[PDB]
């Protein structure tokens, strides 16, 4: 320090020599704090000591642990009963919320079995749901930040309306976390899932369309309720999937975040036909599970119409056209395929085929198409979830 | 030795010494927050010294100061003219979150008067108690642990409607920092004054039914609006309170949770004619601040009811009876008493009694009965304000 003149009096007081002393204070202070820390920790250890008190002074093993860790077990067999014998033994409290810590904590927990509960429709696991979301804390966290930390608590249910209910009490608590971000819980729930389809298109290498910062702004056009979110939040989003994808817990590399697969495709296709057996090139469309099909591309109504619904696809070799694969029922030996097609002279009837053999352009074609037909049937239930959430997201006046 | 009453044993039956040791340790932690706050004062004080507004002083106390400890002076004369005078003079801020923050730290204050302004009917009181509350930080603390910080903070007004207000508050924010634990805010206010109760029962010698923790358990039954709530929790409930009973702050002795007795009881008692003056042993039933009594335990219409508002009691001396005792109205000397009876011929008249004299089977049922009746009439208002709630408490399935 060194010292001042002090010319003045004895009632000087020195700004520098304050300050000193208001440190030390400080340090005084934090020491406190520390001794009382210590104290609580002592306390605990008492309160440790007295519970399990009906024992020998020395035991050999813990009660408390050894309860809890059968509880676990039990959970995991049957979470429903796991629950209940964790609550009739006093390891557990009754209330949804103490319920909800349990299974965020998570300790000893299959994370599927932590969904399957939380996914039910109960009135009592919609309450731990709702708690267990209010435990995580989504406030100045973006959507793939706060999606990472929600799809490490648990995996995700197969059943749609499951995985409807849980995602619904993300969206709900993710925007009153973040109010004025997104203009709907639809908004919200729609763009999970379109950052979730992203995070497959990207990181699965059986897609081949890998969206570009600028594609990805183009397919959330109109997401804001008409409305169209900044170019900035969808970049950020874009960028941090791009850069790292989502770790899942348990991973068994069959996650729906891994396997989310687009189920539309368009383009162009040799068919053979039903009873006679000519090949005929058509536009196809791919949606809503079904193949559509056009004479030309300018044609306002299908050719024919090919529901997918019961079919699947195996590849053939064909004497003349190349890249060919057979939808056809797997269930049905030799029975004819419900579908629909014009005749010439306009007349709708049903189709005659017992199979519809397929040829794509190229070989790369004929995979897409594959691929797309096959996650098209194989999740439809989940898609038609998001179809009709997404219409509610579009709003007509 | 030997002692006038039946209520003074030797210290011999001791708590458990890991508890004792936990108390204490508690307490050394108090002590320890205590001094860091006084050293955070003395900081604050240093800091006002090097700062350039502050010159030397010819006074004694500073302006601030000065001000700070009338307007405290003023509160607790009028609380509504206090806070105005510092709001006015700019010593405190004007909305209900800095007065409630005023109230908390309640520098100089008389809880008492605290408690009457947090439990007016007015809109901004109303606010400060919500603000109030939420001062009050209530996460991961049993119920207990909970009421013994708010019942610190204030004492309890004395009017029915104000106790309401204020255990409602409570109720409400104890509930939102700790959900799932309670079915609703009714559960979480009805268990309180059952803990409320508790203290009274375990801690005030005029108290002989002293509950243990298997009938705790079991008076609390149907609370969770019908259900149960956790054998667990109602346990460490009653042992905290067993352990350590309610610290009030300016405790005069005559606080609510150290009198909040049981007004109802049952039992035989012997009752003296009115105008004719016989003595019948007769059933009585103390219930809604009436003395019901019957003929047989098996009648179900009382022989007489007794309405006991606007009563007081009187022992007296018998010739023939022990343990007698009188209720009159202090306020109609000679004039009978407002009551029903039925005659022999199933008329329902009115009594003809200027007094009733009572005469109880022992002198320890004597004093029960005098303590319930005067308890039953002393606090009327607010086991009207409890039972009106417990209504709504009880609910059909
Ligand atoms: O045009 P020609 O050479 O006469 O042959 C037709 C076309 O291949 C049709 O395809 P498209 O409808 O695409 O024109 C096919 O109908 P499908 O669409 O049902 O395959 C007919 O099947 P049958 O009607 O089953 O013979 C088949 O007779
Ligand atoms: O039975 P007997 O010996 O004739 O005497 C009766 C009983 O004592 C009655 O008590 P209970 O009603 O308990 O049987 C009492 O009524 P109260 O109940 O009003 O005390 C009557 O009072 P009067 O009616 O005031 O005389 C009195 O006449």
């Amino acid at each position: 320090m060194g010292h001042h003149h002090h010319h003045h009096g004895s009632p000087e007081d020195l700004s520098l020599e304050e300050r000193e002393e208001l440190l030390d204070i400080r340090r005084r202070k934090k020491e406190l704090i520390d001794d009382i820390e210590r104290l609580k920790y002592e306390i605990a250890e008492v309160m440790t000591e007295i519970d399990n008190l009906t024992s020998v002074e020395e035991s050999k093993y813990t009660q408390r642990n050894a309860q809890i860790a059968m509880g676990r077990k039990k959970f995991n067999m049957d979470p429903k009963k796991g629950i209940q014998f964790l609550i009739e033994n006093d390891l557990l409290q009754s209330s949804p919320e103490d319920v909800a810590q349990f299974l965020y904590k998570g300790e000893g927990l299959n994370k599927t079995v932590i969904g399957d509960y939380l996914g039910e429709r109960d009135d009592f696991n919609i309450k731990v749901l709702q708690a267990f979301v209010e435990l995580h804390e989504f406030a100045d966290l973006n959507l793939v930040q706060a999606l990472r930390q929600f799809l490490w608590s648990f995996r995700l249910p197969g059943e749609a309306q499951k995985i409807d209910r849980m995602m619904e009490a993300f969206a709900s608590r993710y925007c009153l976390c973040n109010p004025g971000v997104f203009q709907s819980t639809d908004t919200c729930y729609v763009l999970s899932f379109a950052i979730i389809m992203l995070n497959t298109s990207l990181h699965n290498h059986n897609v081949r369309d890998k969206p570009t910062a600028e594609r990805f702004i183009t397919m959330n056009r109109g997401i804001n309720e008409g409305g169209d979110l900044p170019e900035e939040l969808l970049r950020n989003l874009y960028e941090s999937i791009k850069n790292e994808p989502f770790k899942i817990p348990e991973d068994d590399g069959n996650d729906l975040t891994y396997t989310f697969f687009n189920p539309d495709r368009e383009g162009w296709l040799l068919k053979l036909g039903g009873r006679v057996k000519t090949w005929k090139r058509r536009w196809f469309i791919l949606t809503d599970n079904c193949l559509y099909y056009f004479e030309y591309t300018t044609d306002k109504e299908p050719r024919g119409i090919i529901p997918l619904e019961n079919l699947s696809i195996r590849e053939v070799e064909d004497p003349r056209k190349p890249n060919c694969f057979e939808l056809y029922n797997p269930s049905h030996k030799g029975q004819v395929i419900k579908a629909c097609k014009t005749e010439a002279d306009g007349r709708v009837v049903e189709g005659n085929h017992v199979v519809y053999r397929i040829s794509a352009p190229s070989p790369e074609e004929k995979e897409e198409w594959m691929k797309s037909i096959k996650a098209s049937i194989s999740r439809d239930p989940f898609y038609d979830m998001l179809a009709t959430r997404k219409r509610r997201i579009a709003n007509k006046k």
